[PDB]
């Protein structure tokens, strides 16, 4: 009842930090990083019920997840990794882990001020993408 309020619309990327060291972290290939490191995505954000749907619509490549926080889901991700995601509530804060063939990265989404404001974490390489509502 309620849990993502302040989440849920359609939010547009407006700023982008260090985004394409986190992908060679991840290990995104060359043509794949600059053609990923141009687009504008909108992020769609909905709630039914228990189930949380996050869309990414972009010139590149459109993503969906649609998950129960809590409950691990298989995710394919804009490079086409297989991951196995779980995404909680963390203090307000979306805390989204997807592990594959090992390796884990943390992708967290917060709303500060008007912004969405998405920390995408791999190793020691941090990125920060910000979103405003469309
Ligand atoms: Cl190659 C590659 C590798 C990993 C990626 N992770 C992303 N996420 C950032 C937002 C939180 C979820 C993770 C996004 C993304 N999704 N929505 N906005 N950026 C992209 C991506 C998708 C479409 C167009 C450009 C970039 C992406 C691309």
């Amino acid at each position: 009842s309620h849990m993502c309020d302040a989440f849920v619309g359609t939010w547009k990327l407006v700023s982008s930090e260090n985004f394409d060291d986190y992908m060679k972290e991840v290990g995104v290939g060359f043509a794949t990083r600059k053609v990923a490191g141009m687009a504008k995505p909108n992020m769609i954000i909905s709630v039914n019920g228990d189930v949380i749907t996050i869309k990414s619509e972009s010139t590149f490549k459109n993503t969906e997840i649609s998950f129960i926080l809590g409950q691990e889901f298989d995710e394919v991700t804009a490079d086409d990794r297989k991951v196995k995601s779980t995404i909680t509530l963390d203090g307000g804060v979306l805390v989204h882990v997807q592990k594959w063939d090992g390796k884990s990265t943390t992708i967290k989404r917060k709303r500060e001020d008007d912004k969405l404001v998405v920390e995408c974490v791999m190793k020691g390489v941090t990125s920060t993408r910000v979103y405003e509502r469309a």
